[PDB]
């Protein structure tokens, strides 16, 4: 009972730029930085763009905001606060059938927009900066044109998959895998996010 622990804040450490012509990843904070601002929950960083890496003390991934709600993957943050300027914020939304979670979006993020195209020409955006091209194949399943092994995709949960128009159409949640090669990836649809909310 005294010595009992609380976990720390999910923490931004950096962004995808999506900003001009090319995609690339920034870091914004370093490992130790990221330390101490989990265990504070106070985070001054300025916060940019649509998608955001984030860190716990154990796990990375990925956080994207639409309509002004940054959301992630319960498997990734669980019930965690996230870090803020005047300190931890907590979830506004959490959903572990869905394996979501969400937090108000940060003061100087980007909402992507609900896409309404009904596209199935889509793209992942990863942790690394690629941009994937996607067929959609239902409701929550997309399958990669050019399969890559899981390695390529792992810690790119919370991540966006666009339309055409770069709208939002989901979450990416899970990678379906054959001998370690990802040849789909299972997302929370934005149609399930816009109920949640
Ligand atoms: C605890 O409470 C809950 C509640 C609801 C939950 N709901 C799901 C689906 C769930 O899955 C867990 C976590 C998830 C995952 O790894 N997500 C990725 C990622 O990057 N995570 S992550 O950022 O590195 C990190 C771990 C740091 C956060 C994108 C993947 C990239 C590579 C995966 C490689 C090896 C894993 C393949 C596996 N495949 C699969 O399960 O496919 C089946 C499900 C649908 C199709 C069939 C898979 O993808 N996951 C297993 N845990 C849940 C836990
Ligand atoms: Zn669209």
């Amino acid at each position: 009972m005294a010595s009992m622990k609380k976990k720390g804040s999910v923490v931004i450490v950096g962004r995808i730029n999506l900003s001009g012509d090319t995609a690339y990843a920034q870091q914004t904070r370093g490992e130790e930085g990221c330390q101490e601002t989990s265990q504070t929950g106070r985070d001054k960083n300025q916060v940019e763009g649509e998608v955001q890496i984030v860190s716990t003390a154990t796990q990375t991934f990925l956080a994207t905001s639409i309509n002004g709600v940054l959301w992630t993957v319960y498997h990734g943050a669980g019930t965690r606060t996230i870090a803020s300027p005047k300190g931890p914020v907590t979830q506004m939304y959490t959903n572990v059938d869905k394996d979501l979670v969400g937090w108000q979006a940060p003061q100087g993020s980007r909402s992507l927009t609900p896409c309404t195209c009904g596209s199935s020409d889509l793209y992942l955006v990863t942790r690394h900066a690629d941009v994937i091209p996607v067929r959609r194949r239902g409701d929550s399943r997309g399958s990669l044109l050019s399969p890559r092994p899981i390695s390529y995709l792992k810690g790119s949960s919370g991540g966006p998959l666009l339309c055409p128009a770069g709208h939002a159409v989901g979450i990416f949640r899970a990678a379906v895998s054959t001998r370690g090669v990802a040849k789909a990836v299972a997302f929370i649809p934005v149609e399930s996010l816009e109920t949640t909310m």
